[PDB]
C-alpha cells in the first residue's frame, strides 16, 4: 500500500496504519480514514492547495497511472466488500476508474501537487480521501 510523505509527516489510510503509525501518532479522523504520523526523515511531496476536479493517479492493480476527473470532496456512501463492511466516510472523491483492494494509498495529483490518496473501490469508481483541507501539513 502507499503513503504521501511531506515534511516530517507521514499519511496513510487509517485502516492500513501499523503500530509505528499509532505510537508516533499526529492526528486521525475516522470518518476520512486517514491517519497521519510523524517521520524522522524529511518527505519529498508537496500537498496540492486548489480545488482542481482533474488529476492523475496511480493503480497498483494495473501498475498503471490513469488521468481522471473527480468530484469535490463529499460525505458519501461506501459499499460492502469480499473483505470489510459498509458505512459513510467524509472527505471522499469519486472518479470513473479501476481500484481493488492492492490499490490503497496511490496518489492522485494534480498541477499543484498531491490531492489525496485511493481509499475505495466498487463498479467502476475510485475513491480518494482528499489532504487538501489539511493546511497544517505544510508547517511544523
Ligand atoms: C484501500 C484503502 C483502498 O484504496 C481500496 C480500493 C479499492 C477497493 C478496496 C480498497 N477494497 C475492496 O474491497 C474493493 O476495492
Ligand atoms: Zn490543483
Amino acid at each position: 500500500s502507499g503513503a504521501i510523505y511531506v515534511g516530517n509527516y507521514r499519511v496513510v489510510n487509517r485502516h492500513l496504519a501499523t503500530h509505528n503509525d499509532w505510537a508516533n501518532l499526529v492526528w486521525e479522523d475516522s470518518s476520512r480514514d486517514l491517519l497521519v504520523s510523524s517521520t524522522t526523515a524529511q518527505g519529498c511531496d508537496t500537498i496540492a492547495r486548489c480545488d482542481c476536479q482533474t488529476g492523475v493517479y496511480y493503480c497498483s492493480s494495473r501498475r498503471k497511472h490513469y488521468p481522471v476527473s473527480f468530484s469535490k470532496p463529499s460525505l458519501i456512501f461506501v459499499e460492502a466488500s469480499e473483505y470489510y463492511p459498509a458505512r459513510y466516510q467524509s472527505h471522499l472523491m469519486l472518479a470513473v476508474g479501476h481500484s481493488e483492494p492492492g490499490d490503497c494509498g496511490g496518489i492522485l495529483r494534480c498541477q499543484h501537487g498531491v490531492v489525496g490518496i485511493v481509499s475505495t473501490g466498487g463498479n467502476g469508481l475510485v475513491g480518494f480521501a482528499d489532504v487538501r483541507d489539511l493546511l497544517w501539513l505544510d508547517e511544523e
